[PDB]
């Protein structure tokens, strides 16, 4: 059957900023438990999966996703810092998903190492409950030895190999401070369950089992947060957070079942518990290609089981799918396996169709557990026919392991979510695939849309008439259209054709050449002749009453409004949002960070270029920024023009 049980798997990843030793940290972890997307590992008789955390927070998709592949998560500090803006958003995007967190202080060796500070950036900034299960004796180069206060046993470092441990009674003159840390433990736990506080308060005394079960518990609520610290160089602490892993972070069965929606049936709420009998369910995360095995599809399967030479449906894409080579990757080696059951992980080899972010359940079923407009493009140039063949081949590769870009073939133009998002895929296809070609402008993605609405004519002579209505929709909600045709003075045969036409020509647009949305259009009226009329006819003719809107229904453009947030010290507070203002933006809010602030703008993406260079230089380098698209926006009347005159 199954090598480990549903109570012994642990799923995390690392939630960290980037010179908070991350790499370094999972570097280590892999060691010890190993005798890259996923990696299995043991620890301690339990199986553990390590999912890797994207590169950028900044990658929402992404991060979003493998918060959704793991169940608890570890996260780093640098001890000197604390807790980093960078840290407190995926700290933040954790909390809406419900995810267990233990954290780490690492780097108590450095110079600047203070494990008090650290711990109090989890309350001031956070304002999230978190308390030590241990303390750190010595700190920057001093770093020597951790007492583990939910227990009270005392370990000491003799070396950096993470070897020759040992195991003492705690030194005496550091009592003072532990029985305090382990006592404000049991309070700051107690705020969660009611039992416990009145048991403390008794001056009862409270041994390991009812302790740690404790923190099981109020970790696994998501309701505290377990501190812990080391550093992962010299091996300081590793081992015993790992173990901390193991006793207070959640198993598939711990944590919230993921939701999800049927195919034939939208809405729906169907929930995936973690059974072994039940029907199956998964979800790919990552997509690999090795020379060797192929294309690797990396999934978690939330529920049922899966064997190779089976069968399975990919739900998002409708398709079918044969589960060939069963692999698992572990540190040093990789395992075949026939079977990954509820709460595993691994890769899927030859999958035909399937991408990163698809849904794998059982051919009977429908179930679907995940359901992101362009509004930044590029114009690609290669510099030969041969070169483009290396270009349609990559493109078809990085659709399937990035689903969150649209690529129009029709001189190819790329569009993404941002500028670094288009610079990434820039940066594999001309290295990755050796593609030698040329990038253009990165340029705004624009669209038009109807102030007014009207009624209208088109009409074509071969020949084709119609009266068309067109009203703005609710902004987001796209397009509509809809057939009234009264009694067939409009033949059903070319009614379709007159939706084809509609959205052929609204592709193109009307003023700038940009796409027009969110329009709803009713055919209600029209004529036809039975030999001259055709399917290009009431295409044409489509078209013609569209240009007519177009003059009645007062156009407009466009353009991507993204949400701005700045975190940056006070002193320029007020440089800032003039810098805005002359972006055209408006600061929506703002908040205190210490003695930074933390500051929320609605800006356009057209006026965010060179941002980066702004924020760095009016605050000098103190400055970081995050910024996403929110939503679409009136352009002023003079700019429009501008654009329209350009465009010829």
């Amino acid at each position: 059957a199954r090598e480990f049980s549903l109570e012994k798997t642990r799923n995390i990843g690392i939630i960290a900023h980037i010179d908070a030793g991350k790499t370094t940290t999972t570097e280590r972890i892999l060691y010890y438990t190993g005798r890259s997307a996923a990696t299995t590992a043991a620890w301690e008789g339990h199986r553990v999966n390590i999912i890797d955390t994207p590169g950028h927070v900044d990658f929402t998709v992404e991060v979003e996703r493998s918060l959704r592949v793991l169940d608890g998560a570890v996260t780093v500090l640098d001890a000197q810092s604390g807790v980093e803006p960078q840290t407190e958003t995926v700290w933040r995007q954790a909390t809406t998903y419900g995810v267990p967190r233990i954290v780490f202080v690492n780097k108590m060796d450095k110079l600047g190492a203070n494990f008090e500070y650290s711990v109090s950036t989890l309350h001031d900034r956070l304002q999230a409950n978190a308390a030590p299960i241990q303390l750190p004796i010595g700190a920057e180069d001093e770093f020597e030895a951790i007492i583990d206060l939910v227990e009270m046993k005392c370990f000491k470092y003799t070396n950096d190999l993470g070897t020759e441990i040992e195991e003492i009674e705690i030194p005496e003159d550091h009592l003072d401070r532990a029985e305090e840390a382990r006592a404000s433990l049991i309070e700051a736990v107690a705020e969660t369950s009611d039992e416990l506080m009145e048991k403390y308060l008794g001056d009862e005394e409270i041994s390991v089992s009812e302790l740690k079960e404790a923190i099981r518990q109020a970790t696994t609520n998501v309701e505290f947060y377990p501190v812990l610290c080391g550093t992962a160089f010299k091996n300081k602490g590793v081992q015993l957070m790992l173990d901390a892993v193991i006793d207070y972070l959640p198993s598939p069965l711990d944590v919230k079942p993921i939701i999800g929606h049927r195919a034939s049936n939208p809405e729906e709420e169907v929930i995936a518990k973690a059974d072994d009998s039940a029907e199956f369910a998964a979800l790919a995360f990552k997509v690999m290609t090795d020379p060797y095995v192929g294309k690797l599809t990396f999934f978690r399967v939330y529920s049922g089981t899966m064997t190779s030479g089976s069968y399975v449906k990919n739900s998002t894409k409708g398709k079918r799918e044969r589960v060939g080579r069963l692999l698992q990757m572990h540190a040093n080696s990789r395992q075949e396996i026939d079977t990954v059951y509820s709460g595993d992980i691994a890769a899927a080899v030859g999958l035909k169709d399937t991408g990163t972010g698809d849904t794998l359940c059982g051919e009977k079923n429908d179930i679907i557990l995940e359901s992101p407009e362009p509004v930044i493009h590029l114009s690609v140039e290669p510099k030969s026919k041969a070169d483009q063949d290396k270009m349609t081949q990559a493109l078809v590769k990085l659709q399937e392991e990035d689903p969150t870009f649209h690529a129009h073939t029709d001189q190819v133009i790329i569009g993404g979510m941002g500028e670094l998002h288009l610079d990434i895929l820039v940066d594999r296809m001309k290295k990755e695939f050796n593609v030698e070609c040329n990038v253009g402008a990165p340029m705004v993605s624009y669209r038009e849309t109807f102030k007014s609405s009207a009624q209208v004519q088109g009409k074509f002579s071969q020949y084709g008439d119609v009266h068309i209505e067109f009203t703005p929709n609710e902004t987001g909600a796209g397009f509509e259209f809809e057939n009234a045709i009264v009694g067939g003075v409009v033949p059903r045969e070319y009614i379709p054709s007159v939706e084809a036409g509609l959205k052929d020509a609204m592709e193109n647009g009307v003023l700038a050449g940009y796409p027009l949305i969110d329009v709803k259009a009713k055919l209600y009226d029209g004529s036809y002749h039975d030999v001259d009329s055709s399917e290009m006819a009431f295409k044409i003719a489509a078209s013609l009453a569209l240009k007519e809107a177009a003059k009645k229904c007062d156009p407009v453009i466009l353009e991507p409004m993204m949400k701005v947030t700045i975190e940056m010290p006070e002193e320029y507070m007020g440089d800032i949002m003039g810098d805005v203002t002359s972006r055209r933006g408006r600061v929506d809010g703002m908040e205190p960070r210490g003695n930074a602030q933390v500051v929320n703008a609605y800006v356009p993406l057209s006026e965010m270029f060179g941002y980066a260079t702004s924020l760095r230089s009016n605050t000098q380098g103190r400055g970081t920024y995050t910024m996403y698209f929110d939503h679409y926006a009136e352009v002023p009347k003079s700019i429009a023009e501008d654009i329209i005159k350009k465009n010829k």
